[PDB]
This record gives structure tokens, C-alpha cells and sequence, in this order.
């Protein structure tokens, strides 16, 4: 439209195109390559490749349509001729490497992560896309939202974003823009991320702000349709980072903050010395994150707290708990060869931890060491409980941070309707994986079989409800298997559940008593394979996951899963001088949290979003074509596309369509889903172009269209008919008068030729003489 505004969001195609030479074949590096048949014979067609222009030959049956020059780039993949594997990856590749990243797959949308800033979220842009139509306007993530909030508003029912994809995909970076969004069509709304995520995120080798919890976040409105109130809702925050970091990877991101003086002031309320790779705990893995200013981190997060409304004592308690543990890690040992129970080994950092959290040194290391009926515990016993501590603690920060950010933005305002956004951490497989990662990618497996419900088991059963026509349609679209292997009765954490209330039990009991259920019982589980990737860590077994094969180890997945602090050390803190301090299984719970957040989704209308991870390599602009594509695989993409395109998209309530189209069939309706099946009836409707339905009719694509003719067709003749009517009654209406005067005009006539003749009388003629 000539609009400045549309540099990265506007699409920018003719000839040398044959329709029958021109296919796509099969390729290693490239996924599918651009061929021109040369030779058939038999089922070993021989094709040129249009890149090097080098030969091959290939199966008959593994040849791809390709799709014509008309679809370059296209906004809307449904509309095209051919969405298969390879015509989806070049469509998506061919927009990416020229700025636009977003693409309508049918029904929902596809984000390819830039890996750079982009020009396309600024206040400009959105004032363009409010109350925009899909159609209207280039494909983009204000759109998704923007619709959203019109069928909030219009359909009267809660909206819902599932923003899905792998990790380091834009999971997160799209939840904000979306929320961002909605804020701005507030300011300590968009201001709970940067607290938030410098305590629940780290740099991590996929990414450098890996987010290790998970988030969903629902938006209230008004009666005006304006933003009236947020909740915040999170899931299993990665415990085990506090203490423990691989390499490559950091801690949590405040740790780092906390160390680079970015607020000297507070270096001596928090007792540290401003070098993180003083830190045991945080030095492990990595330490700075090119691209990650931790001192402006910093700042931004205190200045955060403000806005967040953190009394300034609050937000010291905060600070001084999460810098306390930088502490706990730094309290040496020693045994005393005898008995070993443990001994101390200085007191120094021992007494900071007691004093940062208002309790007795004393009583500490005390209750630490010999824990109370007492029982000593040995040098491990102990470090290993210093562990559980800090985990512990972190975990409760983490929670009552955000209740209380909740308590900012719960407004006791009047609410209508909402719509959440759903940022559950994505599927990753690294060099090991333990209880964390099948913690992660259950979660993950899970959303991605709702999808496949929702999109395919779905989509016919409501055309049936409303009583439309049609035949099923299998897309072979479903894990709960492998959502089964994990979850169900007697499932992977069911046993290891079961395992826990053992104090017998171990890594091997549990290792054992798994085969023992699934080995050759479910094709799921699998012996481990052979390394795919070096330093690939030990593997107790593989677990065939939507997007990938994982081999776990269950080495210390025992005490992963039943926690363990010194109940006595809970006393101490219980009664801590600090304000703060002082305020089932994980694998029951969490599996109940998980339960309870997806029966909140189903009672939603869902909008998908689907990141996608272009390469291996963190660069941006750069595509790896065999991962893209093998995305565009697990996802469910292209049949994501067909049912869009093969479907019936129509819908219609019987009382609104009985109230359009009863004029169609008048000589037959004497009940709003009867007179329907009547109306359709008389016109002799195909049992084929519509369907059922309960409270719903569905007319396979254009009918309706043509309906609105039938329907005008109609009201056209009725107007005539009723302009005949009333040509005719002014006609009739003037009939006396063509009667009437011809009537009228012979009694004038002939009787004015009487009193004519009558004076032409002689009698007559003398008689007027006399009169007088």
C-alpha cells in the first residue's frame, strides 16, 4: 500500500515452468530438490537437477508435485495446489530468506525464528493490524491475537494461544509480542517477564535464555472489551540447575546479575564480592552469555521491582535470599577419620547463610550435621542436603515471587472473558538426558496430541453433532501411547512413583522393574541405540518422542522424585527472623498440575502458533533444510493443511438458518433443526455438499454461497410478484371509469341529442313561446 510499515511483513513470478517436467525429488542435504523428468521407464524416471544440473534417477512413486509459480511465497498454504513435505518447506524457506517469518497454515499460524531484530512490532505496525480480517492483511502474530480477541468479543467465550515448536524455536519471544499486543489495544504486566525470567531461565547450549518452567498466563477483560486483570500460572521450574549446571550452560540468570555491579550499593547487602566465578554453585558450566549484559540485566530487573510495586525491603529480601545460596555452596567440610559424621571446616560462609536468612549459625550447622530423636549424618550425607537446601528454598522464592506479582495484577476490576497464552518449555534432546528432560518432553507430548485431537478427531465429530454429512477421514495422528507408556496406570513415573515409598528401592530395583513392564509389552520403550552425537552421555533406555528418539538415563531419578531436606532445618527456618524466609510425590503432583492445565484448555476456541528452529548453528537468516522440513513433519503440518482444504467449513445454527432460509421451500414448514432438515430436504439437497450436526448445520464449501443466490433469486420474484400485485390493483381499481365513463357517455349522448330533438318540436317550440 506504499506503507513504510511493511518492509519485513509484505510479500515482494512467470515462465520456464512445465507442469509435467518440472517435480520435486527426494534429497539428502536439501530435503526435496527441484527436478525435470528427462525419462520413464517403468517405475525408474531419470531427472536433471535444475541446481547443478546433474543427474539421477528416482521411484515413480517418490516424486512430489510441485506447485506452479502462481503460489511464490504465498500467505495462506491452504490455497495452494499441492501441500506436501516438500512444497510446505519451500513455500516456508522461500518467504524466510527474504524477511517474512510468518505463514497461514490454513486455520493456525507458522513463526520461522529470525535470530535478529526485525522492524515489524512496532506501534506503527500494530495500529495497522487492529480489528483486521486474516485476509485483509499480511500474514503476522498481532493478526492471530487481534482475531482472537474479536471472537472473544463477538462469539462470547475464552480464546486460547498453544504457542508450540521446539526449543529455541520463539516459543516465548511470540507469547510476549502477543500479550504485549493485547496490552497495548499494563505497564506492570509486561513487566513480570524481567523478573520472572531471570529467575526461572539460563543460558543453556540451545539457548542462551532457555526458559525452565512452565508458563501460562490468562488475560482478562472488561465489559468495554478492555484489559481488566492477569493471572500468572507456572510448571516445573528446573530444580536441579541451582546447584548443578553442564557444561556450556549457566546457572539460573539472576546469580550473574547479582555479581557484575551493576548496583554497588547492594554488593555489601548481599555480602558478595562481585565475581561469579568465585561461586561454586554458578560457575560449574558457563559464566557470561555473548549477548546478555548482566550488569543492564541487572539494573532492568531492579527497576522492574519498582513498577512490579516491591516495597524496598521486599525486594532486598529477595536479592539476599537467592545471593544467601551463592553461600550455601561455598560451606566447606571435613570428616575426622573415626566415624566420620562430619565435621566443619571453618564457619565463615557457614554464618553468612544463617545471617542473610535470620537464623543461628549455631543452631545451623548443628541441625545440619546431626540432624534431630537425632541421627548423624556423614560428609556427603550432608553435602548433599546442603544441595537439597538451596533447591528447596529457590523452588519457594520462585513460587511466592510469583504469587505476589499475581497480587499486583490481580485487579479486583470486573471481568468478562479472557484469553490465556500457553509457553510450555519445548522438546530437547542433549548429550544426557535424565528425570528433568522426561519431565519436560512428557509436558511437551502431551500439547502436541491435543492438537491432533482438536485438529482432526475434532473437526468431524462436531459435524456429526450438528448433523451434517460426511465420511471419517484417518490423518493417523496419535501419542497417547507414548503419553500412555509415561503416564497411565502403570506407566514409567507410576512405577518410579511407586519405587519412591520404598526406602529399599534403587537406581537398579527401578531400572529392572521397568523392562520388566514395557520391554516387548510396548514398541515405545527400547534398549538404547548407538550414539548419534558425541559425549553422548550414559542411556538406560530410548523413548520414541513426536519429535524425537531420546535415550534417558535413570541414574538418581529416585531422589529426584521424593525431595529431601532436613525436616529439622525446616524448624530453624520456620521460625527465621527474615519475613520472608519465615513464609505427594513430584511426580503425582506435576502430573496433576499438567492434568488439571490441559482440562482448562479444552473448554477453549484455540488458535495455534507453531515455532520452528531454521538451524543447529544459533545464526540467523541461515536454513537447514532437512531439520526444517522434518518439522514441518512432527508437527502435523501438512494434514493440518488437507482438512482445511478438504473439510467443511461451514456452520450454521438452525435458528439463524432457519430464519435465512425458510424462504427457499415456504410450501413445506408448518422446531429450528426440523424445519432445516425440511428446507434442505425439499430442495432436493445432496446428502454430500452438507452434514448434520446437533445444534448445527455444516455445508461443504460454496454452498452457502450459493444458498444467498437461491435466497436472492427469491426475494427478487416475491418484490416483482408484489409489484404485479400492485400493477393489477391500480389496473382493476380503474375499470368502472373505463366502464363507468363509456356508460356515463351515452347517457350525456343520447340524452342530450333528446332535449336537442325535443326543441325541434314545433308543439314544444310554441309551447316555451307561451311559458310566460
Amino acid at each position: 500500500f506504499s506503507d513504510p510499515d511493511f518492509q519485513y511483513l509484505a510479500v515482494d513470478q512467470t515462465a520456464a515452468f512445465d507442469g509435467k517436467k518440472n517435480c520435486w525429488v527426494p534429497d539428502e542435504k536439501e530435503g526435496f530438490a527441484s527436478a525435470e523428468i528427462q525419462s520413464s521407464k517403468g517405475d525408474e524416471i531419470t531427472v536433471k537437477i535444475v541446481a547443478d544440473s546433474s543427474t539421477r534417477t528416482v521411484k515413480k512413486d517418490d516424486i512430489q508435485s510441485m506447485n506452479p509459480p502462481k503460489f511464490e511465497k504465498l500467505e495462506d498454504m491452504a490455497n495452494m495446489t499441492y501441500l506436501n513435505e516438500a512444497s510446505v518447506l519451500y513455500n516456508l524457506r522461500s518467504r524466510y530468506t527474504s524477511g517474512l517469518i510468518y505463514t497461514y497454515s490454513g486455520l493456525f499460524c507458522i513463526a520461522v525464528n529470525p535470530y535478529r531484530r526485525l522492524p515489524i512490532y512496532t506501534d506503527s505496525v500494530i495500529a495497522k493490524y487492529r480489528g483486521k480480517r486474516k485476509t485483509e492483511i499480511p500474514p503476522h502474530l498481532f493478526s492471530v491475537a487481534d482475531n482472537a480477541y474479536q471472537n472473544m468479543v463477538t462469539d462470547r467465550e475464552n480464546q486460547s494461544c498453544l504457542i508450540t515448536g521446539e526449543s529455541g524455536a520463539g516459543k516465548t519471544e511470540n507469547t510476549k509480542k502477543v500479550i504485549m499486543y493485547l496490552a497495548k489495544v499494563e505497564d506492570q504486566i509486561i513487566q513480570a517477564n524481567p523478573v520472572l525470567e531471570a529467575y526461572g531461565n539460563a543460558k543453556t547450549t540451545r539457548n542462551n535464555n532457555s526458559s525452565r518452567f512452565g508458563k501460562f498466563i490468562r488475560i482478562h477483560f472488561g465489559p468495554t472489551g478492555k484489559i481488566a486483570g492477569a493471572d500468572i500460572e507456572t510448571y516445573l521450574l528446573e530444580k536441579s540447575r541451582v546447584t548443578y549446571q553442564q557444561s556450556a550452560e549457566r546457572n539460573y540468570h539472576i546469580f550473574y546479575q547479582i555479581c557484575s555491579n551493576a548496583i554497588p550499593e547492594l554488593n555489601d547487602v548481599m555480602l558478595v564480592t562481585p565475581d561469579s566465578g568465585l561461586y561454586s554453585f554458578i560457575n560449574q558450566g558457563c559464566l557470561t552469555v555473548d549477548n546478555i549484559d548482566d550488569v543492564e540485566e541487572f539494573k532492568l530487573c531492579d527497576e522492574a521491582f519498582d513498577i512490579l510495586g516491591f516495597t524496598k525491603e521486599e525486594k532486598q529480601s529477595m536479592f539476599k535470599c537467592t545471593a544467601s545460596i551463592l553461600h550455601m555452596g561455598e560451606m566447606k567440610f571435613k570428616q575426622r577419620p573415626r566415624e566420620e559424621q562430619a565435621e566443619s571446616d571453618g564457619t565463615a560462609e557457614a554464618e553468612k547463610v544463617a545471617f542473610l536468612c535470620g537464623i543461628n549459625a549455631g543452631d545451623l550447622l548443628k541441625a545440619l550435621l546431626k540432624p534431630k530423636v537425632t541421627k548423624g549424618q556423614n560428609m556427603n550425607q550432608v553435602v548433599n542436603s546442603v544441595g537439597a537446601l538451596a533447591k528447596s528454598l529457590y523452588d519457594r522464592m520462585f513460587n511466592w515471587l510469583v504469587r505476589r506479582v499475581n497480587k499486583t495484577l490481580d485487579t479486583k476490576a470486573k471481568r468478562n472473558y479472557y484469553i490465556g497464552v500457553l509457553d510450555i518449555a519445548g522438546f530437547e534432546i542433549f548429550d544426557f538426558n535424565s528425570f528433568e528432560q522426561l519431565c519436560i518432553n512428557y509436558t511437551n507430548e502431551r500439547l502436541q496430541q491435543f492438537f491432533n485431537h482438536h485438529m482432526f478427531i475434532l473437526e468431524q465429530e462436531e459435524y456429526k453433532k450438528e448433523g451434517i454429512a460426511w465420511e471419517f477421514i484417518d490423518f493417523g495422528m496419535d501419542l497417547q501411547m507414548c503419553i500412555d507408556l509415561i503416564e497411565k496406570p502403570m506407566g514409567i513415573l507410576s512405577i518410579l512413583e511407586e519405587e519412591c515409598m520404598f526406602p529399599k528401592a534403587d537406581d537398579k530395583s527401578f531400572q529392572d522393574k521397568l523392562y520388566q513392564n514395557h520391554m516387548g509389552k510396548n514398541r515405545m520403550f527400547t534398549k538404547p541405540g548407538k550414539p548419534t552425537r558425541p559425549n553422548q552421555g550414559p542411556a538406560h533406555f530410548e523413548l520414541h518422542h513426536y519429535a524425537g528418539n531420546v535415550p534417558y538415563s535413570i541414574t538418581g531419578w529416585l531422589e529426584k522424585n521424593k525431595d529431601p531436606i532436613n525436616e529439622n532445618v525446616v524448624a530453624l527456618l520456620g521460625a527465621s527472623k527474615e519475613p520472608l524466609v519465615a513464609e505427594q510425590t513430584i511426580s503425582a503432583v506435576h502430573r496433576e498440575s499438567l492434568n488439571k492445565l490441559m482440562k482448562n484448555l479444552y473448554s477453549t476456541h484455540p488458535h495455534f502458533v507453531r515455532c520452528i528452529i531454521p538451524n543447529e548453528l544459533k545464526q540467523p537468516g541461515l536454513v537447514d533444510a532437512e531439520l526444517v522440513l522434518h518439522q514441518l513433519q512432527c508437527n502435523g503440518v501438512l494434514e493440518g493443511i488437507r482438512i482445511c482444504r478438504k473439510g467443511f467449513p461451514s456452520r450454521l445454527i438452525y435458528s439463524e438458518f432457519k430464519q435465512r432460509y425458510s424462504i427457499l421451500a415456504p410450501n413445506a414448514i408448518p422446531d429450528g433443526k426440523t424445519v432445516s432438515e425440511k428446507i434442505l430436504a425439499g430442495l432436493q439437497m445432496d446428502p454430500a455438499e452438507y452434514r448434520l450436526g446437533t445444534t448445527k448445520v455444516f455445508f461443504k464449501a460454496g454452498v452457502l454461497g450459493n444458498l444467498e443466490e437461491m435466497r436472492d433469486e427469491r426475494l427478487s420474484k416475491i418484490i416483482s410478484m408484489f409489484q404485479a400485485h400492485i400493477r393489477g390493483y391500480l389496473i382493476r381499481k380503474a375499470y368502472k371509469k373505463l366502464q363507468d365513463q363509456r356508460i356515463g357517455l351515452s347517457v350525456i349522448q343520447r340524452n342530450i341529442r333528446k332535449w336537442l330533438v325535443l326543441r325541434n318540436w314545433q308543439w314544444w317550440k310554441l309551447y316555451s313561446k307561451v311559458k310566460p
